[PDB]
């Protein structure tokens, strides 16, 4: 089947610093069993962050890196990321069905995961993202992919996705909370909510989660 | 005005693991002075590996990070590899306007470069990326944008490129060699032409650099 997210809601960790990233993260452990790690953290501590995280919380770990390269560095990229311990990597669609391939493959050797991100939140993602969003989506579903990443902030577009990825694939959304997406209007359409600054900038991290969670009981 | 680059040729250095990597980038020195160095190095060594190249070589370091992600994670991706040292960094256009103008602020404030990559040279660039290049590279013009990033393996799309962002802008190209793109025909509009595989994994490496170079004189 596909991968099970404790209380729907995954955390995002883009503070660069190793010892907030992993205090943070420890204050809201009891609410999270997936976190998703990008290169804010990995370029300011070090892949080894990845391992680090998964050992001292047990979670699993997507790493956010939007592979956006050509096939033979994309299967690098994946390797390395992989052999870091990532679980599952966010890859690009706009660079084609050979990049994304590529990653596909490398992720099928290791037994991890790879999230197709189809359209971004933020107010840029008009201009080109946007008009491939749809090709994008149903590339990835004839390529076989299962999971997919889409906008928070554009509901209709969240719907739309879901239509053409089917109820079979899982979907998660960033976007909640900071760029203006709502927690309980996503998992409308979505199997999990993305979540950073509302969470890792709050004066009390644990209760920014428990009020979300509390906020789609 | 723009960069200078020793012999018009830079070198993509690809290699995932340190040894290799300063070991082949040792044997072609004297033919160049910037470096391009990319995440498949750079996520299996550590962001270390940029200021420990430029004080080995004194070379210039384009980290090829193609930056695609929503205004605040590229703006905290440019920070911490202009802090690790980078010269420069190539931005990916299609996530848009603002996402591209994150970088330049970076870029402005810590007196570095953004290079801004306008179509790519793979087969799979055809399906999205193709379509949105000149629009991109328009965006780039309208912004200030002085260094971009082209197809070698597109001489027509180059040509319209160099159209598009004038005769003053600083323009590189990869794709050469192993990707099929020429030497010769692609500095007909790129200042400077991106070498990678053909160079490093070649039996001899400077031989190699060497004969390129010969047959761009
Ligand atoms: O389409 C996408 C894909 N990824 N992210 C990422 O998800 C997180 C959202 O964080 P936020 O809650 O602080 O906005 C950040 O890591 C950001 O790079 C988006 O915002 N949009
Ligand atoms: O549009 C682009 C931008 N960057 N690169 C990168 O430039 C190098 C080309 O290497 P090659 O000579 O081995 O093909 C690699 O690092 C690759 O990720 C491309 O191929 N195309």
């Amino acid at each position: 089947d596909v991968m099970d997210v404790m209380n729907r809601l995954i955390l995002a960790m883009d503070l660069m610093n190793r010892d907030d990233a992993l205090r943070v993260t420890g204050e809201v452990r009891e609410y999270i069993d997936t976190v998703k790690i990008g290169y804010p953290l990995v370029l300011s501590e070090g892949m080894d962050i990845i391992a680090e995280f998964r050992k001292r919380f047990g979670c699993r770990i997507i790493a956010d890196f939007k592979v956006a390269d050509i096939p033979e560095t994309n299967e690098k990229i994946c390797r390395a990321t992989f052999k870091a311990g990532a679980d599952a990597i966010i890859v690009h669609g706009f660079p084609g069905a050979d990049s994304v391939r590529a990653c596909l493959n490398v992720a099928e050797e290791m037994g991890r995961e790879v999230f197709l991100l189809t359209e971004m939140p933020h107010p840029g993602a008009e201009m080109f993202i946007q008009g491939a969003a749809d090709e994008i989506a149903r590339m990835g579903v004839d390529l076989g992919v299962k999971n997919y990443v889409g906008p928070s902030t554009r509901p209709e577009r969240l719907s739309r996705l879901r239509e053409i990825i089917g109820q079979d694939s899982f979907l998660i959304s960033p976007g909640v909370g900071a760029q203006g997406g709502d927690p309980g209007e996503t998992l409308r359409f979505a199997d999990a909510i993305i979540v950073g600054r509302s969470i890792y900038l709050a004066d009390n991290p644990a209760a920014a989660a428990a009020g979300i969670i509390e906020s789609i009981k």
